[PDB]
């Protein structure tokens, strides 16, 4: 067998028959006689391939295999690794690498120092020291990338490695089977069941991989148990919880002393599949108030030591999770309260206030639908204002780096064909990764874009009010024309410049059968 | 003062004036009070602010200095990175981190590893381990980028550094003076000197670096005292030599046995500014035949130790093209015959043949338009037909990456505002770095965008073929509307369907206040 | 409190009693007021340090702490961290760093980029970016190097940090407790049991990571519930095992072919603690043959990952083989016969046999002595001839890295005072960390050495033999007087020329109060 058609079997083998693309001509051999199996899905930018590649693994909860041009595509995507290596998404990032023969004179397209390149932004980067060794070599990039906890890993292949002869041992590899679904041995388990047992006043706190591991409902079980409220970790990349049970308390300001003082009176804090914590904001003060406690489980070892407070178990979030909320007491203390819903703003006749968006939103969208976020400005008003009942309904840039979610939009709709996704993004945020919306049109994937334009970075007003900085260059970008853009690459444009329009536009999307951008004019701040 | 204004003086005391940027919250202590003597130019996506600003250095031959958000704006910037980096571009890449006092904890926006993640793309990348170190390390990211051989460097910085007082020592910075410009010691530059005057029929090979140094004079002089041919190395990122000098022998294949086999007869071949070579296709030979011997001068020490064959020479390609082209003697051999023009491709009233499209631009455009291409497919019908009289009038991505020639256009515009410029960049390669057109459109940058739209990666059709490469996925971009584009991003557009709406298209463009984008109806391959 | 105070207060928290150092000006600052409840153990070079670390820390099962000057100090024991990491040690690496004001000049004894330098032999490897940033640096470095997989982990700390106040927060570190003490879920753990209850004819496979858990008794309760024979993986650290247990088969070949032809027939191999595999020689044929199954339990994903074949499970190696011990049925096969006793070798009046040497160690040592190895061409002997009944009995360099076992062995005698250590070292390996010596000298730690001396590299004689190899240069190593190196040092001498002086000096150094070595006069291979 060659080493192309040894490795297509091992990723077939391995579940793995997409593969997220921008071609180059160091990867022809690869992509050469390509399996009727597989599908290919072209996209124009390697930031959009692999945030396209990043929705789809985060939604699916499987690795996604992507397949990039040597150094330079590499490093155009290197800004969409950085949010996959924070949000924990098994992303197999292959690239291809010059002939052996022309590495050492640095031919044109030769990937220099090549498992350098993305670094620190993956778990393992590799480049095979022969042709013979690639499906091993693959073999090792797709458990990396899936074990716990998982993340981005890369594997640079010399493009003639290809057609070579492969390793007839290499058949062992198919197969194999890696597991890391374990939890904390039976002693210590009842040790911290009993701690939360005789908690006078519990708190939990939930995070991205407890989405990623579906825990969602295990957790709901365990604060129903305990009778606890559950707030969601601050710059959350996922929704962990149900927005509208009534244990739900939102979400954590993202400061030091803003967590103290909410977590103040609770005297067990449990943390469950977040890093304690993704502050923002330089808010300083105390870690924990004293009386509280903290205990964290977190698939990531890196998340337990940097912790600056609390004890910590690294296990698996979706084991543990399971058995906690099967092992605890059923507190006799009174369930928590629902927060109340919340307030109307006021609302005339002109531009949107993006809590009429939402609300309006949350009217109009069915119930399992599936929202992104990346306005930047309005994070805190989505969280109140959309009731996400089921798992898998809400992803936001875990680095923080724009030019996730337009991509990663398309990628979460082709992997949840059934959920209608809306991705909410602001006028900034949408020019990343804009050429991702070809994608949503070539391949008629019905996402709908959402785009809240309000002329300006809008965010960057706001911490430049907190940093009381003045006189600052670059904050306003006037004068794009969204229609125009989604023109460009064939995707349906509606606008939206008052609340009847809104109304409309979202009316005839949700019955559109392919993909819809609608630009919104919102408030300016 | 503080550690921002000391470093403001020393950026303005060293000669830079311009930020490229686009902003975030760990940069807006930096570009907060943003002095009244510099100017900012935003764009919307970092791989078009990199390519801006290397558009920039690489037209001004100085540096350019660019401000980034930390580990997802570096990383969106590293494919531009990887041009930059062969194209020894001084960039001086700077990114705010987070407040020192949140590093530890990796807070949201924490570039973790800082100075790994440009690595190896990179001459030097440094995060200051002290506030009132920044001066010094800017000082040393100045320097670094610009000593031969120039490049990019890296230099990452917590924002509550900027408001700290500075070391009083820092105004020893301002006015240091560093020099790299050397040449050849006299006895073995006049041991050089003589083997080129007793050659009896040498040859010359310019790389990118003559024009880098605007030693392109210097070369002329040279190529006419030696009455030697005259050819530009392969995968040519700039022109160094007039294309229409009766010396000139055009572009070399980018092939090891197409290029001994070109030198075969030619006793002595001097290479100066060029690596040894830049081939692209695997063509295995000789790398030189008998009778040929090579020499070449580089500024580049990776680029010495290299190359598989020939002496090297390391130093600076202005110093050494100066010295050798007024000490070499007058050969009395008879100056090289120009070459004859090209011939006129037949052009019927439909879709037009990209060498129809060149010999117009060469008809209609300025003498001192400035070309810059991204046209992969119709590189070799470009450098035949367009007559470049000046230095600085050609660029072409260093490293191969897409994305560059689109904000790279906008860069060289903003240097040389009394020089048209051209770019001519396929359907495929406009996606990578669309947003940059707003840059163009904010600042009034004149910039002419000649779009080659033949709906498919042709390049890569190509090099499928020289592999004999079937079944391949991903090499067709249909359904993209570049006016549309164009116009979401304020820019004039027009279509150019046949050879009388291309001039008609020209004509309108050239007399125009502001960039014009044109979408050419190309020959499908 | 300074950071100084503080660090040292988070130190003695977390269980840390002990420097093992060599001391620099960096380092003073950290140095001084050295507290009453702690004590330095100085050795004169640093591979020297970081081996009696490391003997220390693998015998006492919990981490040991160095202290290291700037690079020098790191570089000289990188030697010593690449076997480190092989063996999973918790070694706590840290450096001093320049002073923050001089680090960006480059003065002496600046460690310039600083965590680059131990990588890629550590498991993370940091430099703050302040002085109040060090005690929570120190906690990662802490619960980095102990989680699993255990392994290396290096700080830098500019000098200057340690007089500076710290955070008040700091506090919160001082108590944090952090397991990876986790098993496969129930589910798939009675899949697991399941199988190895219905195996025909199981093999267990044990590695390092059982004897490092302290799980070498319940691997001896499931090999007798299994009634399955036992080997120790290839290249082995560590006994896993009971060698005269009657289920012990020996040491594994390190070939791959040698291997799959030992399991032939075994229908279920499972390996706890090792990875897949530790191969040496070049040995090609199958993995394994037909019929043989491989599950892997493993505490490192990067073990996982790379095995060829097989299943595997990431999990703790003590909580794991303590749940499959408990669970499996006893199975109504017979049980394994203990392996035959190692024949007597014909030995005259003069120089010793390796077999005689290991046969008398073995008659003479106490039952609880601990042994070590670096007699490169003897270990296949010294397995089979030492009945090591207790864990923490054998260490070995699980890099291969020569100049381990001398100082390991007084870090093994410092933790374990009451069981005599016995390090087995040849001739040419003794030479690497000769200078260690003087440490067991001056702390009275009661180490015996007995060095091998056949004058040669014998093993290296043997590969090269495998290799068909001849006219190799550096084999042989004449001319070295040991009871003259361990004057020098301080340590006691004897020599041992035939078998009445081995037997002599042996009862000697048992009897003796302080450490001995005894060089005995080995035939030449
Ligand atoms: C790759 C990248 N570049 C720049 C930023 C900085 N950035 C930027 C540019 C923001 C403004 C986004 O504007 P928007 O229009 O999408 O939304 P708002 O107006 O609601 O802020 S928020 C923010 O952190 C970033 N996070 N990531
Ligand atoms: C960042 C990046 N991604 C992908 C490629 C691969 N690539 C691609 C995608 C080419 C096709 C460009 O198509 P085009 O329309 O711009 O021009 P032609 O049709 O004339 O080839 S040529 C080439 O090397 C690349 N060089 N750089
Ligand atoms: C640091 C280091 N350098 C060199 C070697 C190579 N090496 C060497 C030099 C060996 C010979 C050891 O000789 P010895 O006298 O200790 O024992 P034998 O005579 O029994 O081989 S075995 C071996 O792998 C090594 N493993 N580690
Ligand atoms: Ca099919
Ligand atoms: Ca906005
Ligand atoms: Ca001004
Ligand atoms: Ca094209
Ligand atoms: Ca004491
Ligand atoms: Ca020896
Ligand atoms: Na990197
Ligand atoms: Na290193």
């Amino acid at each position: 067998a060659s080493v192309h058609g040894t490795t297509y079997e091992l990723l077939r083998r391995q579940g793995i028959d997409t593969v997220f693309g921008n071609p180059g001509s160091n990867e022809l051999p690869f992509l050469k006689d390509f399996p009727e199996d597989f599908r290919y899905i072209l996209a124009l930018q390697e930031a959009c391939v692999v945030g396209i590649a990043d929705g789809y693994a985060q939604a699916s909860r499987k690795p996604a295999f992507i397949n990039l041009h040597s150094a330079a595509g590499t490093g155009n995507a290197m800004g969409a690794l950085s949010n996959a290596w924070n949000s924990h998404s098994p992303l197999i990032v292959t690239a291809g690498q010059q002939t052996r023969a022309m590495i050492g004179v640095e031919a044109l397209l030769t990937n220099v120092d090549a498992a350098n390149l993305p670094r620190p932004l993956v778990k393992w980067s590799y480049e095979p020291a022969s042709a013979a060794e690639v499906p091993h070599a693959m073999s090792r990039a797709i458990h990396m990338a899936s074990m716990a906890p998982q993340g981005p890993v890369y594997l640079s292949v010399p493009y003639d490695d290809w057609d070579k002869d492969a390793d007839p041992q290499s058949h062992h590899l198919f197969d194999r089977h890696v597991s890391s679904s374990v939890r904390l041995n039976d002693q210590d388990l009842d040790i911290l069941v009993k701690a939360l047992n005789s908690a006078s006043n519990p708190a939990i706190v939930l995070g991205p991989d407890v989405d990623a591991a579906n825990a969602n409902a295990d957790c709901v079980m365990l604060a129903e148990r305990l009778k606890a409220p559950v707030w969601v970790a601050p710059s959350a990349p996922r929704c962990p919880f149900p927005t509208r049970h009534p244990c739900f308390r939102g979400l954590m300001p993202a400061g030091i002393a803003a967590i103290s003082q909410l977590l103040e009176g609770h005297d067990v804090v449990l943390v469950i599949g977040a890093p304690v914590f993704r502050y923002h904001q330089y808010d300083p003060g105390q870690y924990l108030k004293p009386g509280t406690r903290l205990i964290s489980v977190t698939c990531d070892p890196l998340e337990a030591a940097r912790a600056p407070m609390g004890d910590a178990i690294v296990a698996d979030i979706g084991a543990m999770a399971s058995a906690l909320a099967n092992l605890v007491e059923e507190s006799s203390r009174q369930l928590p309260t629902a927060a109340p819903e919340p307030a109307k703003v006021d609302q005339d006749a002109g531009r949107l206030h993006p809590e009429t968006v939402f609300d309006t939103l949350n009217d109009m969208a069915p119930e399992n639908a599936i929202y992104l976020n990346e306005s930047t400005s309005t994070t805190a008003q989505m969280w109140q204002r959309l009731n996400m009942r089921n798992p898998g309904s809400y992803y936001f840039c875990a680095a923080g780096g724009e030019g996730f979610a337009l991509p990663a939009a398309i990628g979460v709709q082709l992997a949840e064909p059934e959920r209608q996704v809306i991705a909410v993004i602001g006028d900034g945020s949408a020019n990343y990764s804009i050429s991702a919306l070809w994608t949503a049109a070539q391949y008629n994937i019905p996402t709908i874009f959402v785009i809240m334009n309000n002329g300006t970075y809008g965010a960057l007003r706001w911490f430049a009010g907190v940093l009381e900085a003045e006189n600052v260059p670059g904050l306003d970008v006037p004068g794009i024309d969204f229609r125009a853009l989604a023109k460009g690459y064939g995707v349906q444009a509606l606008k939206a410049d008052n609340l009847e329009q809104l109304k409309g536009s979202l009316q005839e999307a949700l019955s559109a059968k392919g993909p819809v951008l609608i630009e919104v004019s919102t408030v300016s701040p």
